[PDB]
């Protein structure tokens, strides 16, 4: 059994702690539920730690006292289909390997399912680790509590002895990093300096060995993502996240001042050997805007290229680790901002963004952000119970599970049909546009053998190449985002309207280039 | 009302049958059941057979002892959706035609439906007969049990007057020849010498008219397929299987001599005029695998060319009623071991080999074979009642149909959910890289007619010809395969992977050959 | 060994979650296969209400014929 | 919200409800979630109660911490 320790001892050195913890919900809570520091107490002095205590990191830490939350969170939604390809007729992306044909995507790109699988699924998927890692037998795809539990209890490794990125299956890709582990996990939230800079006392920096960084990481969505375990407030502890909001001074609403104002972040830094370390972002309020925030966005993570000379930028430049926090209108100024683009596209040689699950951005502006619903409304409401104490949904899903709870309390004047008929009015209309402007750039991407062979001008081509950007960026927003243009119905129409017209002004450019040629 | 026969009358001549049929289970069961022969013994000699007995082969003899097997079989699964197409973005294939082109099933390949069609589907779909027949009506779609009483009962004839193989309606082919009906009735059985060589008391042959042999079958999939009518013992009578199995010494388990050598089978010949005639094969045990396998492999039935020359091989050749009896990376090895290949494709000119449903072959070697498991036990289970007379299940279908009895008396660790998530994890994965495997393959063969109008040289075709060959294999044995990867996974997984390494380096090899002719 | 918690307070199951112990006192009848056919592998649901349904009906009756002769007798 | 107090403090009075707590598995649950004692602490010896410590009797006292339980 757990015994208490001392808490006061504690806060003679750590004060910042005692400031938080003495003040919030968990002033009750002892150090012992999550710290073994026995010998830490014995030889650590003013400011340098001595021997490191431990800290749990697991989320059972905090299903002692919040099985209910703990449990909803758990639950595996079966009806989210698993390891869905989106490149394909039937999914999200019907010409996504034409589209992205020289990204590291092609490899593999499935539909998302329940958070329990979030870090196991990072592990396993074609593109990231070169089917290094693959789940102990077929059958663990299901354990959602033993992912919980820790990925190493499900997954193996098909080289315990090497630690390279390299490629065990043929079709398969290297493409995960360090930075990708912040939005699947915080076990190395002690380990790792804000941002992942090189720092003396963080163990794990953007230019780490991956495959040695993900034997070291265990649990997806940690608890403490979104609540402060000293002091059990709001928070983000997301680096990127709080590099936007607080360092660059965009605010929670980059939009609006005063909700920005009224729902903001204090930035609170944590130091070794006095000098800053890592960070967290306490909030005003409980805004599950801003908690989602920390990875349903856009962003970089990755190498990539400079758009003005078209040179390398690796893990060790700052920029792969960036949040852009801007809309779909916005992005193209937050790229060039950077100086930065993702790949160049296989076929048109065309420097391209890659865009990912930019949900929050999206969000902004919309009618239902405008009224001060979040994401939580939707996605993980309060339960209602006919007797009992009301607790708050941690099964983040689709509002079609609970609509009574997500929707309909708010829209009184519908049936459930009534609700979902509108949902699938604006998801309808919407896949239909990325359908068309799918057809619309696989037409242009198909023209440029035909003009390079036809002899067509390396002007012209470069020209059809800055259309193909555009084209791209309006239409792949929409298939990265995960509503199918529910969260923001006016912009995604207008923004995919606008991919279609850049394609075809690439047509057309090319066929009349390439006519051009043939008639001398 | 019948009247027995004195079988002793019988055994006189008929020895074989006398050590059958007085050691098992039917040794009660009077000829008279199955037999009409009072003609045949008043003339018969001791080995000249006289006048022909008739002998029933409608399943209807065995429903009167054996009413639920019989009523279990026919059951229609109406959720098995009737003439739904391949070659459709929604089903199985959806480049199928691209990729196809040069080969009948391009006229048209449905998905498999309830057993009880099987007949009738031979025999009306598009690329069989030319469209000769057809059901009497649109209405006959839903007879199961008018299918099973005579193909004939339910369908037409467009000429009665012609026994040529023609086109009726425009788009339809005439693939269908006498080796495809040993799959889809065993009425010929006493009509059909070994292999369908050619012998003087064979009626049909693999050189037969395959329209007027229609017209001579009735019945689907007869109960004596797999179970011995004398012995009552498990047995196959597919003399293609035999082939493998027996003459080849190949076993019923290739890859493993010790089960082979415990679930073998024993080669039983019949004589006529004191020439072997025709054979079945005795079951050690009640083996579903084998007697599934009798028609749910991977085989030749078919006219085709050799591999060596490119010459015609017809109906007359053994190799036209051929079962391979090899898995996918055994299957190049195996074709070439007769020298033969399906068709050349229309645009690439490849010579390419033509899959069909190779589940048995797909299943050797999986997780679940290798635990003893047969097809059975997934797809024709035990009843479970909780009072009454067990027996078999005859209703070959879906788990998802009786989940309880073919999948969670073994996996007690699983819901329904969560055994149907497992499943369709392994679906969804399989059905991406067959999707991805096709655009490769399609991106490859439209590269065809470029790199022959721009002058590209026929070595360097022919090297992409030959890539063609195993891309077209790695990937067309899933589409053909029923499971979508669930019978064998990892199998799937490297085959498809091989698929799209194949097609990658033809792509490469091509456009490189074009842009250097286009360089001059 | 059996007691009243495993009828009437079982264990929850869940697919994915922290086992905890059912605090809904009450008939096993809401909760049969946590409180009845984790033991019972050879029953289904209907059989196992059937032998309890059984047993009540039976006694129900000896119960009314039992007050029908307590009141002649008071009478 | 709820401050917790010095329970060794009171041990040093309540040596019978020290050998069950400290032993337990609520070794880390703090008095203040079921007793107000503040007055009674003020005005106690070991052998005079002084002001009576309010208990907490309310279902919710564990409800806080055992929802799915309590629910
Ligand atoms: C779980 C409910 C916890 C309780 C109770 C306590 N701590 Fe904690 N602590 C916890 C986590 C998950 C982390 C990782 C960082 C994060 O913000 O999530 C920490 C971290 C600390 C630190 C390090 C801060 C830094 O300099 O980086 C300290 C010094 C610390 N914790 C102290 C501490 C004390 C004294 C506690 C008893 C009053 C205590 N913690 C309780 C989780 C939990
Ligand atoms: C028992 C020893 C606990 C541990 C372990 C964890 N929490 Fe806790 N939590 C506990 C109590 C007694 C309370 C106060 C309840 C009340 O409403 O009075 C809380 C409260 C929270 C809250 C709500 C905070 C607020 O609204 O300001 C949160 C979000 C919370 N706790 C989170 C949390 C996390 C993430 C934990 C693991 C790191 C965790 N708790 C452990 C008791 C206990
Ligand atoms: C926060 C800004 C993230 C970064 C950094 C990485 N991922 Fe991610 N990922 C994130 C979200 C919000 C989602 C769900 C929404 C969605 O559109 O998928 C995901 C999903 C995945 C998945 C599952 C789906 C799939 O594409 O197969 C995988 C396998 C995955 N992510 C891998 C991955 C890799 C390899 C990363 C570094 C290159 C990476 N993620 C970073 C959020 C964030
Ligand atoms: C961000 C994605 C979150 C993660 C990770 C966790 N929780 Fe949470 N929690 C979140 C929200 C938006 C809310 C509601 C806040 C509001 O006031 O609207 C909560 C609330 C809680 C509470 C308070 C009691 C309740 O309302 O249920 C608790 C005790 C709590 N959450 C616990 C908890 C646990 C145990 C987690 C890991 C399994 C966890 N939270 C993660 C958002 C997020
Ligand atoms: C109600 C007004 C919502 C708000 C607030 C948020 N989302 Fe949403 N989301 C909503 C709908 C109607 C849908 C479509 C769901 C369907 O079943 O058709 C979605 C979809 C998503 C998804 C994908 C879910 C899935 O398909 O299973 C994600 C990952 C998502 N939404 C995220 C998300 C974020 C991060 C939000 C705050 C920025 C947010 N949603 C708010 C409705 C609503
Ligand atoms: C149905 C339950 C039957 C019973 C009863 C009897 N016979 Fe049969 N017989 C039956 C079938 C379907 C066939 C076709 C071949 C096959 O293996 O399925 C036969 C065949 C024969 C033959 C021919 C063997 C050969 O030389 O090719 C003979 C000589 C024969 N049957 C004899 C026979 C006798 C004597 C029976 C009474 C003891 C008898 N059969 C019963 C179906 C059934
Ligand atoms: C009644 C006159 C019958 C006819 C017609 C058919 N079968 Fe039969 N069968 C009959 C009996 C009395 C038995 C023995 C039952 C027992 O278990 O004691 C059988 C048995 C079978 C079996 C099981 C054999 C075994 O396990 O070894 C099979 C597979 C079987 N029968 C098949 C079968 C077929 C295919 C028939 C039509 C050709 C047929 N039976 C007719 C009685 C009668
Ligand atoms: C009376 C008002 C009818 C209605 C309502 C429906 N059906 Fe019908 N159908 C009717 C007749 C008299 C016939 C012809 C019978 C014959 O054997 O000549 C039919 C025929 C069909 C067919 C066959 C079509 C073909 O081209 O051969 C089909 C597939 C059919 N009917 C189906 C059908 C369906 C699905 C209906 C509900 C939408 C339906 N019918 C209504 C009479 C009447
Ligand atoms: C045994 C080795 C077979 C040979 C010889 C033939 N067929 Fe076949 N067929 C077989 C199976 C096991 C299945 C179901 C599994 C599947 O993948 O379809 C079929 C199916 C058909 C169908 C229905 C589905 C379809 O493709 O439309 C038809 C119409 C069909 N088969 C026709 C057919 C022809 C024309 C054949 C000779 C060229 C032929 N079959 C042979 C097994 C076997
Ligand atoms: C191969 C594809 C089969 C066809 C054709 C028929 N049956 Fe069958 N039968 C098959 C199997 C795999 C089994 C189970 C054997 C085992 O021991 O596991 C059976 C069993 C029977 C029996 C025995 C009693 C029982 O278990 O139900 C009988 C009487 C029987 N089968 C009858 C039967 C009938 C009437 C058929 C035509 C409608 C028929 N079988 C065809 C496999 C196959
Ligand atoms: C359990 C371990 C199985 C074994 C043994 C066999 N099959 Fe199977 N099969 C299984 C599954 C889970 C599926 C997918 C079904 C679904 O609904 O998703 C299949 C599929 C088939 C099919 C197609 C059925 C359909 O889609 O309707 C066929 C024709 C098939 N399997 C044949 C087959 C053969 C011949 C087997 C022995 C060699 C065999 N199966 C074994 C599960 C299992
Ligand atoms: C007994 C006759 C079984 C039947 C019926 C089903 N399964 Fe099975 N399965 C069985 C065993 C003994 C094992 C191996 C256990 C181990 O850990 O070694 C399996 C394995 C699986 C797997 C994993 C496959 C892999 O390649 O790793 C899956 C996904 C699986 N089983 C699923 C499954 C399904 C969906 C079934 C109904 C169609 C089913 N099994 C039936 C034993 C038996
Ligand atoms: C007697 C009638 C009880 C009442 C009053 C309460 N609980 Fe209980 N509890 C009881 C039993 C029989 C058990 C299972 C013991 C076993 O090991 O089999 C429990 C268990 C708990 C636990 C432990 C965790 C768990 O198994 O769920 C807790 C935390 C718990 N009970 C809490 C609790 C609460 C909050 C109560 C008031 C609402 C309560 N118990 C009353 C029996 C009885
Ligand atoms: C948070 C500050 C709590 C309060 C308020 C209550 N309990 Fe508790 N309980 C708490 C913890 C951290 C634990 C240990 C969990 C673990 O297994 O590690 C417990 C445990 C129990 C148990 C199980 C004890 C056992 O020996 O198995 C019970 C039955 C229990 N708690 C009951 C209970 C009651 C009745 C409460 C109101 C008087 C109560 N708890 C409040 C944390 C907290
Ligand atoms: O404690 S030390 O820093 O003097
Ligand atoms: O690759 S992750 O961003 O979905
Ligand atoms: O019966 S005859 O063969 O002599
Ligand atoms: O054509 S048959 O083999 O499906
Ligand atoms: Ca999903
Ligand atoms: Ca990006
Ligand atoms: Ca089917
Ligand atoms: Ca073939």
């Amino acid at each position: 059994n757990l015994k208490p320790v001392d808490a006061m001892q504690c806060f003679d050195c750590h004060t910042q702690i005692e400031d938080m913890h003495t003040v919030g919900k968990h002033a009750t809570v002892n150090c012992v539920h999550c710290h073994d520091a026995t010998e830490h107490v014995e030889t650590a002095s003013s400011r340098r730690m001595g021997e490191r205590p431990v800290t749990r990191m697991d989320l059972e830490a905090c299903a002692t006292c919040h099985t209910a939350q703990f449990n909803s969170f758990v639950e595996v939604r079966h009806e989210s289909h698993p390891r869905l390809e989106k490149a394909t007729p039937t999914s999200r992306s019907p010409m996504f390997d034409k589209l992205i044909a020289g990204h590291g995507f092609a490899f593999e790109h499935a539909e998302p399912r329940s958070h329990a699988f979030m870090l196991v699924d990072h592990f396993v998927v074609d593109r990231a680790y070169g089917g290094r890692f693959q789940f102990k037998n077929w059958q663990k795809v299901t354990d959602g509590m033993g992912a919980v539990r820790g990925a190493w209890t499900v997954l193996t490794d098909a080289d315990p002895e090497s630690s390279d990125q390299r490629r065990f299956l043929s079709q398969t890709a290297t493409a995960a990093n360090p930075v990708c582990l912040n939005c699947k996990t915080q076990d190395h939230i002690l380990d790792w300096a804000y941002m992942g800079d090189e720092h003396e006392a963080a163990k794990w920096s953007r230019t780490s060995e991956v495959v040695e960084f993900a034997r070291d990481l265990n649990h997806p969505l940690n608890c403490f993502m979104c609540h402060d375990p000293h002091s059990a407030g709001p928070r983000v502890v997301r680096d990127g996240l709080i590099n936007a909001v607080v360092d660059r001074g965009l605010g929670t609403y980059p939009h609006d001042p005063v909700k920005s104002e009224q729902q903001g972040m204090t930035k609170v830094t944590f130091q070794r050997g006095r000098e800053d370390f890592r960070a967290i972002g306490l909030l005003d309020t409980a805004d599950s805007n801003v908690m989602c925030a920390q990875c349903h966005v856009e962003y970089n993570c990755n190498p990539g290229y400079q758009l003005s000379d078209g040179s390398r930028v690796g893990m060790d430049d700052r920029r792969a680790n960036h949040f852009f926090w801007a809309n779909v209108f916005d992005y193209k100024e937050a790229a060039q901002e950077i100086d930065f683009f993702d790949f160049r596209h296989a076929t048109t040689g065309a420097a391209l963004p890659k865009l990912q699950h930019p949900e929050a951005e999206t969000f902004w502006g919309s009618v239902h952000e405008r009224n001060g619903v979040a994401c939580a409304d939707c996605h993980m409401p309060k339960v209602q119970l006919e007797n009992g104490k009301v607790y708050t949904s941690h099964s983040q899903r689709t509002p079609r599970d609970m609509m009574g709870q997500a929707c309909l309390n708010c829209h009184a004047e519908w049936t459930e049909d009534q609700a979902l008929y509108a949902i699938d009015y604006i998801k309808n209309y919407t896949h239909g546009k990325i359908v068309k402007s799918e057809y619309w750039l696989a037409k242009m991407i198909d023209l440029f053998p035909v003009a390079k062979r036809a002899g067509v001008s390396e002007d012209v081509l470069n020209q059809a190449r800055e259309l193909h950007y555009d084209a791209h960026l309006y239409w792949e927003w929409w298939t990265a985002e995960n509503s199918v243009g529910f969260h923001n119905p006016d912009q995604a129409r207008e923004s995919l309207m606008t991919s279609i017209s850049k394609s075809k002004e690439a047509v057309s450019l090319l066929n009349d280039a390439i006519d051009a040629q043939v008639a001398s």
